[PDB]
């Protein structure tokens, strides 16, 4: 398999040494320059369980990307949200009706990016549970051991994505087709619209929001309209084992005396937030499909207001 | 010689009640405060009048003394505030009778909806008040100044008492007039109210920096289309270019733009409990009954609940 890396970071990086040790044709594309000179010069270097492993892989940056690049049979893409449109758009030259991406990102709605450069059939979901680090440039720390869940979105995609188990399986990734995948990013994108947003506007912690009256009400309105789009993505979420989760984030000897990420972004560190995946992605997924969505617009919009009046970058 | 109780009977409606007297009316006092029930029955209602001293020795009952031996009468003049108005009219329930009228003067929108449980539907008047009252003391008012009552049946068939009212108003000093703008203008103003009040609050900044947010457009025309399709069925058209177009002038640093609303100074500055309720909560409840959805309202209400909890407020 011809595999490019949207995204060397850290998991980029372990994923690339191993698929590459599998017998692979690997390519990385990242945006960092220090960690693209250092690999080049030196290959990427992993200290990979105690054991050094130098793989000399070629790598890119986007703007270096054209016809002359080779064709690839897979894209796992890492690269962030924000940069994904970027960076698919720089490495379509290397894309054909025949190459199929996994979304290893975080949160919803991706595949409406990647359908612009891959058709929808193609387009597979996964969830990975290794662990990685960088230590500097062309630098990366791997220990333990962990797995990658994979779906394909459409039908018409479950024999690549079989394909995909099977090449993982011999890079020793330890993979598996999973049914369950695209239910427990909805399922977890839920937890993420609804403590993030709300504590960041009201401005308390976990345990505080849900000791407000109102906390019951709010919550539930946003699985709903959650659940509500899901479904015509025929996910179907169990919305009272959802609430049954975020009840018990409450509890102060868990999570409870906690601040969620969200807040930690805007309101400590006052960077822009992720709205724009979470509730933002469920506002633009229900005026597609027809489905009103207005907790999700309305907090998409508070927290865009909030992110303007604290100069959020 | 109408029967009129007047209910609330601080400094606007002590200066109602005693010209309404001087009017020649039967008047009767409902108050929820003791020490002005005292003075009233001992002195009777006393108002420094223009520079002149004027007495008025009107009956006066707390709402919990009134029963069926009470006198039944033709008007109430509702000025109690809106936290206290629906346990007030279950109160007074012994004096109201088929042909009882209530003239609401209260601040806000909705409390028809409190007054119909008590008073049948189609004898509510909605009125506004640009008279001035001061209290200084228990049965003790200074009244100064000139002002008006423009008032509005809000039913079809409550036009010929509320002329019947206007011209009992007229003798009695109170410069009234009948008006079709009364509910529109309380609709156009909880519109007003029903955007900047709770986002500024919420947000956490004044009326010219929200103005300026890319999302102010969007989050002040929701909530304006919502109050808007509520009003509607009620037979009020809001006019919405123009309401946007108000709320847009008050972004202008020159004018208020520097300001912070009032529901952010209750709430923010001095943690006390905001008017949500019977604003957008007002909203939200009329779109229930009308299945008018109003989720901007509804969700703008339980932050503003939400925020008040995490700051104490009382
Ligand atoms: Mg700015």
């Amino acid at each position: 398999m011809k595999i490019a890396i949207a995204g060397a970071g850290a998991m980029g990086s372990r994923l690339g040494i191993m698929l590459h040790q599998g017998g692979n044709d690997v390519t990385l594309i990242d945006q960092w320059p220090a960690h693209i000179e250092a690999i080049r010069k030196n290959g990427l270097i992993a200290d990979f369980n105690g054991e050094e492993v130098v793989a000399n892989l070629p790598i890119f940056s986007p703007e270096e990307i054209d016809h002359q690049n080779e064709q690839v049979d897979l894209i796992i893409a890492l690269t962030k949200a924000q940069q994904l449109d970027a960076m698919f758009k720089a490495i379509q030259p290397m894309i054909t009706e025949k190459t199929y991406v996994l979304c290893l990102l975080n949160g919803l709605g991706h595949e409406d990016v990647l359908e612009k450069y891959v058709p929808k059939e193609n387009i597979l979901v996964g969830i990975t549970m290794w662990t990685a680090g960088l230590e500097g440039p062309g630098r990366v720390k791997l220990l333990g051991d962990g797995e990658i869940e994979l779906e394909n979105i459409d039908p018409s995609g479950k024999k690549f994505a079989l394909e995909v188990v099977d090449v993982f399986q011999k890079a020793g990734l330890n993979p598996s087709y999973s049914s369950n995948v695209r239910y427990s990013i909805w399922r977890k994108a839920c937890v993420n619209g609804t403590l993030n947003g709300l504590c960041t506007i009201l401005d308390c912690n976990i345990a505080e929001f849900g000791a407000l009256p109102v906390s019951e009400s709010l919550v539930k309105t946003l699985i709903s309209e959650f659940a509500a789009v899901a479904e015509k993505e025929a996910i179907y979420l169990d919305q009272a084992e959802v609430y049954t989760h975020i009840v018990q984030t409450y509890d102060p000897n868990g999570i409870g005396l906690h601040y969620p990420s969200m807040y930690q972004d805007l309101i400590k560190n006052h960077r822009l937030t992720e709205i724009d995946y979470i509730n933002g992605a469920v506002w633009r997924k229900g005026q597609k499909y027809n489905v009103a969505t207005p907790f999700c617009a309305m907090l998409t919009q508070l927290v865009h207001g909030k992110e303007e009046l604290l100069g959020a970058k």
